[PDB]
């Protein structure tokens, strides 16, 4: 077979003879040996590519080191029980190059298998990582490919890869929400905690929905990752100038209509002039009741010793 | 290859033929055999360095013993399931030395790969250790290199190693806060516990932020590790001479402004003259309201059987 020299910054995890160099699953090359440079400043790894894939290491062939994703077995010790840290390779355009520089992260998604790659803006990564599942009706239809930091450092961008036979689900009006960790709630007569998804509890997950009247999403389309299922709920956003938010909370303050909750507070700000404004998301079923002469009244719970409404 | 004799204080974990002697990942030497000294007082380990790295063991080449970091798999027994305890080596300046003394800890960070090394002062280590991750937007961008005790014994100094492609994040006005363990909170109608980061729960973590108007941090720059995300919040620190702190707590005592919390007590001391002074951090949005004729009033919650404000 052939032979090539890659330049790594740290030969940790790479062992000669064992570590493979695979392209989209199939093993291709094998690490021959690791050796320090003359100045002992960069690591030169020798790889033995197959004698048939001599046209893949042309000029732009990128090599990088992968990891077993560290899913509850790498964090809790157990080093010699997971993964092999292979060397991912992506073929290039054209040259006779035989000395490469290892990339510090895997490149963009250049493949084309009819499966979607969409982007999700987020304020932060949450408890996601490469390998977190994307769900539709709690059916796994994709996975988090990789995440990057937004150029303006204001958020992160996650890359979700929806598998081929499910690309009809991602409509242009879909909504992705984070389902991660545990949501143990406690109240009085109602301190009920239910947990069903285990993988979401370990390495997080995303979920999405699909309206039935919007066009299918194209590749590299951008959505926004909501914090939870509740924050993703549709409904009209109305603005309130409320007197002073005292018992009000940014969420969990309902808009009751005949005892049925038909909305919630979603924003509770403090304007410069001392005025406390807010924003409330209203169920689309009662938007027809938001007219000129419709009041929205703060109401306090009375004792009412008759019923006492505990 | 060559051959050298290192002087260890305890040959525990070192096994002949198996334990390697690696420099920044790449295996170089191999432990030939362990033998006691003539007086049976110090351990002489024989190492077989490669025949090409004969200019690395010059005079100042430092050798030390490493460990698999004891992450939930070394503490819970499981001895023969993690790590190999290799011998780290750092090349020296110049001589023909062939008999070394093992260092009891790894030396300073002398490398230069364009990646940052910053220092974090702390009152104590917290639940951190070599290998705890440093996060930006919950994206791992670094790791705790090693920790030392401050010369004056008053605190500890942690050494954080921010990777190369992320050094633009650490601004000179950044703020690092400890994210470690679990923060299970319980209240009445609100006893909500959420956990997302698993590695932070096991072996702790640090997180930091990045202002958009300060210069990038240089190497060996010093920051202060805050206790949590809350203690790191920016805002102006005002001083109060309060009458007697009775219902006040060092934290979790808000400064309400029209029902919206715009500050908190952060310090609650007792001066010698019997005067109880305090310090309160105020949201930078209401600093313009801190003028000469602005009062700050203690207020107790009334029954108010109408609403009762539970």
């Amino acid at each position: 077979g052939n032979t090539v020299t890659i330049d790594f910054m740290s030969a940790d995890g790479i062992v000669p003879g064992r570590t493979p160099v695979r392209y989209q699953g199939v093993e291709v090359g094998t690490v021959q040996d690791i050796s320090l440079s003359d100045d002992l400043r960069k690591i030169e790894v020798k790889v033995s590519i197959k004698s048939d894939m001599k046209d893949a290491l042309r000029e732009e062939t990128q090599f990088w080191l992968v990891t077993p994703k560290a899913s509850l077995a790498g964090v809790s010790g157990l080093d010699a029980l997971v993964g092999g840290n292979y060397i991912g390779m992506m073929p290039g355009k054209g040259k006779e190059q035989d000395h490469f520089v290892a990339l510090d992260t895997q490149p963009k998604y250049r493949l084309d298998n009819g499966d979607l790659m969409i982007h999700l803006q987020a304020p932060d990564l949450g408890s996601l990582n490469s390998g977190s599942l994307v769900y539709f009706r709690k059916i796994p239809v994709g996975k988090v490919y990789d995440y990057a930091i937004n150029p303006n450092k204001q958020g992160v961008v996650i890359d979700v890869l929806i598998e081929r036979r499910f690309t009809d689900l991602v409509k242009k009006g879909s909504r992705f929400w984070n389902v991660s960790g545990v949501d143990a709630n406690v109240s009085i007569s109602g301190a009920k905690v239910k947990l069903e998804s285990l993988a979401a509890l370990v390495n997080g997950a995303i979920a999405f929905d699909s309206p039935e009247e919007s066009k299918p999403a194209e590749a590299e389309d951008t959505f926004g990752l909501y914090e939870d299922l509740a924050h993703s709920q549709r409904g009209v956003i109305i603005k309130l100038e409320l007197p002073s938010g005292a018992g009000l909370t940014a969420d969990s303050t309902p808009l009751m209509y005949q005892g049925l909750e038909v909305g919630q507070l979603t924003k509770l700000d403090l304007n410069p002039g001392g005025k406390v404004t807010g924003e409330m998301t209203v169920d689309p079923s009662v938007v027809t009741l938001l007219r000129e002469n419709t009041r929205i009244e703060l109401r306090n719970p009375k004792l009412s010793l008759s019923d006492a409404n505990l």
